[PDB]
């Protein structure tokens, strides 16, 4: 299909790397004496010159950038992140991949208005993995994320550094955040407002930049792919520009929830919205060559229904030097980790159908706006349940996301006989792609925290109109652990608060060292994550 956005100078701008986000300070947790890292992020509009010869684009992002800055937090270190809304529409921050308490999880209605902020208390006790934080405000999640509110959150673990994977953020360990946008004739963004089917986009970006290039050395690199697009799913392959007909093999080492048990040799990677895979690619064998990262055509080989345009088959280019500066010491071990799978169950799976009810995208016929019916499941905390995710259509696909949990992919049947479970789906995941006429079964441990949580399709257009629902991970009233103040996402205790801009810029008032200290220490005393010990 003919490209609609104006022509871009392909592969002329180097791949940008989002800067590491540093904490402002640390507060000592009164309960155990340990340091909690405290950060401040300001949500605000900014201008970005995307087409060198046209006008600029109007974005809104964390700290005035897109992607937002990258967090790097070691397991065991609790963090508190104060997201300050200084924009012109409401926000709700969701750290995807983290078992946060309900009121810190970005519940769609748990909104912060302009002129307010909300403090998020993150546990960071889970396995090393690439998380990402992004907006979740009800009915406007698509435009908010699209205009720039998304960013990386790397949970790290020293035992994992002992594997000696390629390393160094921005050196040999490179984030690859894919988006897919559309631009107007004067180089501004085309809004998603009005789109009720899917917003495909015809200009592919990596890390905020359309069709970038990167100079690389002939050695191993670790790539952290994240499909951050509104609606576009990808089929990823590498190919020499001289032989685009031939796929260069590589290794997948991680999925949503962390490392696989063993590296999976792949030459084609399906990745859908909200999905994260880490890949090690070996440029050794291609010294002097240019490698193109490409995108499978025909709506991802017939798995999807995405529209393909003139240039959406291309992602970026890697120009490989003749030699390395220093010798590649890194390795990709055959054994990565023991994957902590849920204790298996064979209780009949709970069925969910993702489809259409009139003009609305629904889950078992309900829309999220329907407060009285959106709570589709009660699961006692500590329970393992299989869920059967069903897409009976050929006209839509749905990457399904379940909050709180990590899950194992049990099976996939395609009505088009297209595929089953992939080798890179061998580990633990929190989003799984239901392609054309696929039903997938997943197995998750609903643990270890009680609360009301979302689950939905991560096609943001579908999500907003209105393919989202809720589940309750329940406990008995004698459970304790302050469950009473942590189960309801709208719990007033944790709601947003107004601030004055002078206070924020002067780092005084609610933003003074002492006030931040007292507030965090008080949150801490509630001991929200103690059940994870
Ligand atoms: C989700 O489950 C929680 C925990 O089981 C429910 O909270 C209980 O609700 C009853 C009736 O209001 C109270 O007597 C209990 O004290 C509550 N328990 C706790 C731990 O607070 C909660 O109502 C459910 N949420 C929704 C929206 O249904
Ligand atoms: C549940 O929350 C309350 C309030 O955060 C905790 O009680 C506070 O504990 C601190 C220090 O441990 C005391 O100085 C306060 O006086 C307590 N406040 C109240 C209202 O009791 C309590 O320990 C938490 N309990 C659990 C089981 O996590
Ligand atoms: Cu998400
Ligand atoms: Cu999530
Ligand atoms: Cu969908
Ligand atoms: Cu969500």
């Amino acid at each position: 299909v003919a490209q609609i956005s104006p022509q871009y100078p392909m592969f002329t701008v180097p791949l940008p790397i989002p800067p590491v986000k540093q904490p402002r300070l640390t507060v000592t947790n009164p309960v155990n004496g340990q340091e909690i890292w405290y950060y401040e992020v300001e949500i605000k509009p900014f201008t970005h010159q995307v087409y060198p010869d046209l006008g600029s684009a109007d974005l809104v992002g964390y700290d005035g950038m897109s992607p937002g800055p990258t967090f790097q937090v070691p397991r065991g270190v609790e963090t508190v992140v104060r997201f300050i809304n200084n924009a012109e529409a409401p926000n709700s921050v969701h750290l995807h991949g983290s078992f946060s308490r309900a009121a810190f999880d970005g519940w769609a209605e748990d909104i912060t208005e302009p002129g307010s902020f909300k403090d998020y208390y993150y546990p960071n006790r889970q396995s090393a993995r690439t998380l990402w934080y992004h907006d979740h405000a009800m009915h406007i999640t698509a435009e908010n994320a699209y205009r720039g509110q998304a960013g990386l959150y790397m949970l790290t673990d020293p035992a994992e550094d002992a594997l000696n994977l390629p390393s160094g953020y921005g050196e040999f360990d490179i984030p690859m955040i894919l988006t897919s946008k559309q631009y107007t004739a004067n180089g501004n963004l085309v809004t998603t407002n009005g789109e009720l089917n899917s917003f495909w986009g015809d200009v592919i970006h990596v890390n905020g930049q359309p069709w970038p290039f990167k100079n690389v050395e002939p050695r191993k690199y670790r790539f952290r792919f994240l499909d951050a697009a509104v609606s576009r799913s990808f089929g990823l392959y590498f190919a020499d520009t001289d032989a685009i007909d031939t796929r260069l093999p590589f290794k997948v080492i991680a999925s949503d929830s962390g490392l696989l048990e063993h590296p999976a040799d792949t030459s084609l990677l399906y990745i859908s919205m909200a999905e994260r895979y880490e890949v090690v690619f070996d440029f050794s064998d291609y010294a002097g060559k240019t490698i193109e990262l490409r995108n499978l055509g025909g709506s991802i080989g017939g798995i999807g229904t995405d529209t393909d345009y003139d240039n959406t088959d291309k992602v970026m280019r890697f120009v490989v030097a003749d030699d390395t500066t220093q010798p590649d010491t890194s390795v990709v071990p055959a054994n990565l980790r023991d994957v902590p799978f849920p204790s298996p169950t064979t209780n009949t799976p709970r069925q969910f159908r993702f489809g259409r009810t009139g003009p609305t995208w629904t889950i078992n016929g309900v829309a999220f706006a329907d407060v009285q019916n959106r709570l589709l499941a009660n699961v006692p905390v500590g329970t393992v349940e299989r869920w059967e995710l069903i897409n009976a259509g050929n006209g839509w696909t749905h990457p399904i996301h379940i909050h709180l949990v990590d899950f194992k992919v049990i099976s996939r049947t395609s009505g088009n006989n297209a595929r089953t479970v992939m080798p890179y789906e061998s580990g633990l995941k929190d989003v799984v792609w239901l392609g054309r006429r696929e039903t997938v079964v997943v197995e998750a441990h609903y643990a270890p925290f009680p609360g009301v949580y979302m689950f939905h399709c991560h096609n943001l257009i579908h999500e907003d109109h209105d393919m989202m629902a809720a589940f309750n991970a329940t406990v008995l009233p004698d459970y304790g652990y302050n469950a009473t103040v942590f189960v309801d996402p709208m719990e007033e205790l944790w709601q947003a608060r107004p601030y004055e801009l002078g206070e924020f810029q002067a780092q005084s008032g609610q933003f003074s060292v002492q006030a931040v200290t007292e507030r965090i220490q008080t949150m801490a005393e509630y001991r929200p994550y103690a059940a994870a010990d």
